[PDB]
């Protein structure tokens, strides 16, 4: 059916840029990390100018549906909700949406500003520093299910967890309510892991397949019990007829773990070797994941396997590492 996923998200404005680490300990940031910018961190989206900053769509989900569209490249094959500023930003998010084929049904938050990232580059290492502004607004409208009428495949990132955890709550599950639908979650960061417990817990239990990376995986085992392969393993019990239990690990440039639980019980597990990309043709890691899970879902409206769907990811994701930033032509 024309809309084959569907996903709600946090739509934000990326401001990406490469800064001396002189700026990182500035603004209190440590490399690699994704967090909310503080009080005091609000300083670096005006101080980044001086650093010829590029600007673009942002929000993980968005990415990962806009790979989505790319490839199925009918309109509306991807379906997204979420909510934007009534300010010119969130005028230039929503065009480019449509601009692409993508399906939306933007809420507008009266008097908020578009919610903004400051995608710091240093080394080859992404620094992301967040304010959501509208973001935190979203709430799912009454006729959602219409809108996403047909599609099999849901998806939301633990991101949107900030405004609500009842968004991702509902679309969850109404999924399962839908035989041959199928609910699908991302870690998004371990802030998500490590504050949305009680929430994610629940949502858990509705989720088909389950994406993070070692790091919020890692995360994740802790705060709850089990604390590579035993951790991905101690995930699916979360989650744990027979509707699909899946949960997808990447790491970096390590063989992808997935593992995933039959209809009798039988855990099968898969090591997906992650092809060789030179260091020196690795441009930066921004949005490598959403790419990642882009192919990933893709492929899987596709019906292709799970090592199948692996490799689709694994190459979108490849591509984009080698452009700066997040990059929508393959
Ligand atoms: N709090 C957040 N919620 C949603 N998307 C986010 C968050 N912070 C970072 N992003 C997005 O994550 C993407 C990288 O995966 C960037 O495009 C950025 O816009
Ligand atoms: N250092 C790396 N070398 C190769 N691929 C990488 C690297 N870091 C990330 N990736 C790719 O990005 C995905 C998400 O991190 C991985 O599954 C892998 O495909
Ligand atoms: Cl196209």
């Amino acid at each position: 059916g024309p809309m084959r996923v569907f996903a709600i998200g946090n739509p934000i404005l990326d401001l990406v840029a490469e800064v001396p680490s002189s700026f990182l300990d500035e603004f209190f940031l440590k490399r690699g990390d994704a967090t909310l910018a503080t009080p005091e961190q609000m300083r670096i989206y005006s101080t980044l100018d001086q650093f010829n900053p590029t600007s673009l769509p942002g929000g993980s989900a968005l990415n990962s549906v806009r790979v989505v569209q790319k490839l199925l490249r009918k309109p509306g094959s991807a379906g997204y909700m979420g909510a934007i500023g009534d300010d010119p930003r969130g005028q230039v998010l929503k065009e480019l949406c449509d601009k692409e084929g993508l399906a939306t049904r933007f809420m507008v938050a009266p008097g908020q500003s578009t919610g903004t990232c400051a995608v710091l580059i240093n080394e080859k290492e992404r620094t992301l520093c967040t304010h959501l502004g509208a973001c935190g607004s979203f709430r799912i409208p009454e006729n959602w299910t219409t809108f996403a009428s047909g599609a099999l495949i849901f998806y939301a990132t633990a991101y949107t967890l900030t405004a609500t955890p009842k968004n991702a709550l509902e679309v969850a599950g109404y999924a399962h309510g839908i035989p041959n639908a199928i609910f699908t979650l991302n870690l998004s960061a371990p802030f998500c892991v490590e504050l949305y417990k009680d929430a994610m817990q629940s949502l858990l239990l509705h989720t088909n397949i389950l994406f993070g990376n070692e790091e919020e995986f890692a995360h994740l085992a802790k705060v709850h019990n089990l604390v590579k392969v035993a951790l991905s393993v101690a995930n699916k019990e979360h989650a744990v007829t027979g509707a699909t239990k899946l949960v997808v690990m990447t790491r970096g440039h390590n063989p992808v773990i997935a593992a995933e639980q039959t209809a009798d019980g039988t855990v099968v597990v898969h090591e997906v070797g992650v092809p060789v990309v030179a260091a020196e043709k690795i441009v930066d890691t921004n949005g490598a994941g959403d790419a990642f899970v882009g192919g990933f879902l893709y492929g899987l409206s596709q019906g292709k396997t799970v090592k199948q769907c692996i490799m689709c990811g694994n190459a979108c994701a490849q591509d984009v590492i080698q452009h700066v930033g997040f990059s929508l032509s393959f």
